[PDB]
């Protein structure tokens, strides 16, 4: 199972890791992903998630959209984990850097609560624009179930177990 985290919950660890390469390593039952409502996995960890996959995702994901439309800001729909887990959990949180309302990242983190246990990233964070601690705030205040969170920044890891509380 999940090895060399800090807890800083009952149900929130946390470690400095490339979420891709936990995957490989792990294959959770559920990977989150950070995605966007079109499921266009391009850059940061959903453009890292899907090049793992040798582009698989993105095609699962085109044909997800095409039949069902883009997602909610907030919301997630759960698709194939691929190489890299049993499934991936999609989930939109609000990019501030398009002027979504960061309110949904507490509706994002929601999403979280129908997995038993999950690896994932910190929401709204990275090109996403969201202050990382408030997202981690956000995520040990509203996900119940075991969250397995995955830092790749080194310096922002350390900002986010320092600040905890
Ligand atoms: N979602 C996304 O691309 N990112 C948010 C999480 C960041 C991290 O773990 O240091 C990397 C960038």
């Amino acid at each position: 199972s999940f090895s060399g985290y800090l807890k800083l919950t009952d149900n929130v660890y946390i470690k400095n890791a490339d979420i891709v390469e936990e995957a490989k390593k792990v294959k959770p039952t559920v990977v989150v992903n950070a995605a966007n409502v079109y499921l266009k996995h391009g850059g940061g960890v959903a453009g890292a998630l899907n090049k793992a996959t040798n582009n698989a995702m993105q095609v699962e994901s085109d044909d997800y959209i095409a039949t069902n439309g883009p997602l909610k800001v907030g919301g997630s729909c759960v698709l194939s984990g691929h190489n890299l887990a049993k499934h991936c959990l999609h989930v939109v949180g609000p990019n501030v850097n398009k002027g979504e309302d960061i309110q949904l990242l507490k509706s994002a983190y929601e999403n979280f609560n129908q997995h038993e246990v999950l690896l994932a990233p910190l929401l709204s964070a990275g090109i996403f624009g969201a202050d990382p601690i408030h997202s981690l705030r956000v995520c040990v205040d509203t996900v119940r179930t075991n969250v397995y969170l995955a830092v790749f920044d080194k310096n922002l890891y350390d900002k986010l177990v320092s600040s905890f509380l």
